[PDB]
DNA sequence: GTTGGCCCGGGCCATC
DNA sequence: GTTGGCCCGGCCATC
């Protein structure tokens, strides 16, 4: 496995915490080519690359959001149904894959605390559709682990890292797209160091076990 | 047809003006359920909380004209540096699957769409042999719409935006920036726009391709 | 850097 | 509203 050709920054919102077997309510993928981070007065926050692919979607979960999640995310099952949202079905999996197929391979998903939430949860959704092997060619990285390594070479939530790095809070927190753009900014802090950490720790996604599947 | 259930605001960037047989370099679709326009929430309007957004860069067959690169900040060598792929079958299936997530009838909204975004998109699909893919959708030129809304009450995207809101829109001359600025404008009188679009939603299949 | 509809033959303008 | 893991018995971190 060589250098990752595309970094796909990734975040989801869901009906609750892992023990509740949550269902996806919102997702965002932002695919960035390696050269945007290998060869990017100066601003405090790095400007996102001009050439990006972005996909943001709301998802009808099969059940009610927990009250705490509705409060944090601004999404509820009833409102999603009012906007006619469809559930996490086969067409959505085909959509995700068609988006990824626009990106040079190898792919590396990047998600904040991904190993405990975003990655198992996506794998659960795909597993329930029998598409457990649809992302087997992909790689993934947890940006909390990466940022710990980069910083040491204290809270590590997305908000705390952003503010510690950039001295201000990111806009539109606790949305899938807002948290993805914030994550992009954090990873653009020392982009070279991050690319070398990703290349050395890119984990096959097929080894991510479903959260509840 | 009845009430359009989904307005998909739409902009593309490309290599040049219509005379040069331009090729798409960037596109953005932003689908908004009509209920986000009929009963909005409680000075630019905030976008709806619930939206679907697709934004992509495309490798064109040819070079970008010098002015188009200046305006858009895209060039054909740079798109190749980012390993962008051409307008192909997969991309056509991408757009169709994204539209499948939206309730029908669909209506595309595009600024000066009757003369650029719509025929350019139709031409790309026609070179792929896919000239009937998006024909179940409707389309509406927001210049025609906004002219009538101010009539009963320059028409470039920037001039409209500054007239209603007073400041310049951010990220102008990108596909997403243009779409987001278009959304904000269409949220000025969302009630009257919905009635307008419903009264003048035109089948996408009545649009002839820009070339080929 | 254009030119095909829109305003009101022809000049203006809007997409990139 | 917190489980399950980590930074080095406490206390986060994704919703």
């Amino acid at each position: 496995p060589g250098p990752m050709q595309t970094l796909i920054f990734f975040d989801m919102e869901a009906t609750g915490l892992p023990f509740s077997q949550p269902k996806v309510t919102e997702l965002c993928l932002l695919a960035v080519h390696r050269c945007a981070l290998e060869s990017p007065p100066p601003p405090t926050v790095p400007p996102p690359p001009r050439v990006v692919d972005k996909l943001s979607l709301c998802v009808a979960p099969g059940k009610a959001c927990s009250p705490a999640a509705s409060e944090i995310t601004g999404l509820s099952t009833a409102v999603l149904a009012a906007h006619g949202r469809q559930c996490f079905d086969d067409n959505l999996a085909n959509l995700l894959l068609a988006f990824l197929r626009r990106q040079p391979q190898p792919w590396c998903l990047v998600a904040h605390n991904g190993d405990r939430y975003d990655f198992p949860l996506l794998q659960a959704e795909l597993a329930m559709l029998g598409l457990t092997s649809a992302l087997d060619g992909a790689f993934c990285v947890d940006s909390i682990t990466a940022l710990k390594a980069l910083e040491r070479a204290k809270s590590y939530s997305l908000g705390s890292i952003y503010t510690r790095l950039y001295g201000q809070s990111p806009p539109d927190s606790h949305t899938a797209e807002g948290d993805v753009l914030a994550l992009l900014s954090i990873c653009q802090w020392r982009p070279q160091a991050l690319l070398r950490w990703v290349d050395a720790h890119a984990r096959p996604f097929g080894t991510i076990r479903p959260m509840y599947g």
